[PDB]
């Protein structure tokens, strides 16, 4: 169901701070060495009037290398594919919820979502575009009411060499029973570049770790 290479196109609407937006992506993965890209572009809404690291995460656990023992709830999941919830909580009193739906067909994830940011301060480094990049992160995955949780704590390099502090909640649903992993770990290292405020290009690599 998922072959060595794949396709990825992506919808998102969004709000953040009451400003409306709709992206469309195109990308590439290759899902067994948890690598992903893609070329993202503004549609509705643009220039991004925040910075666009605050939905960078947004835009597929499924995308991860997992090792042998392991099990994958995100690969096993397809045909019928799952969706996650995301909660979103930020030092300075900005937060944010995303929805989103990931579907597989013709060798394409076919990912769709929603995301809602609000409280992030008129002069803070997300509304002024001040935001650099996240460092590596260390997703701890858990298991809970029959499906898989993970929580992040997230650090946004800012120009002038601070960073800005994240704790991020996911909810990952399957659309069907699978094996259950044990608690394990994901390290997730994902960049962006070549960003204008209309089109930018983001790529991550992701791996499954069973300590740290």
């Amino acid at each position: 169901y998922i072959p060595d290479d794949m396709e990825l196109i992506f919808h998102m609407d969004g709000n953040v701070n009451g400003h409306y937006f709709t992206i469309v992506a195109t990308g590439k993965a290759k899902p067994y060495e948890g690598k992903q890209n893609l070329k993202a572009t503004v549609t509705k809404g643009a220039p991004l009037p925040f910075s666009t690291d605050i939905l960078s995460t947004v835009m597929n656990r499924g995308i991860v290398h997992y090792p042998p023992g392991i099990p994958d709830y995100f690969k096993q999941s397809f045909p019928e594919g799952y969706s996650w919830e995301r909660t979103m909580a930020f030092e300075d009193g900005g937060f944010g919820t995303v929805s989103a739906d990931i579907k597989l067909k013709d060798n394409t994830f076919i990912h769709t979502s929603m995301f809602h940011g609000t409280n992030f301060p008129a002069d803070g480094p997300v509304m002024q575009r001040k935001t650099i990049q996240w460092e590596k992160s260390i997703e701890k995955m858990t298991v809970s009411d029959g499906i898989v949780k993970g929580d992040i704590t997230m650090f946004l390099l800012l120009e002038g060499g601070g960073k800005y502090r994240a704790q991020f909640h996911t909810s990952y649903k399957a659309k069907k029973v699978v094996e259950m992993p044990q608690s394990h770990y994901v390290e997730h290292s994902i960049e962006r570049t070549n960003d204008d405020g209309t089109q930018f290009e983001l790529n991550e690599h992701a791996v499954a770790r069973l300590n740290e």
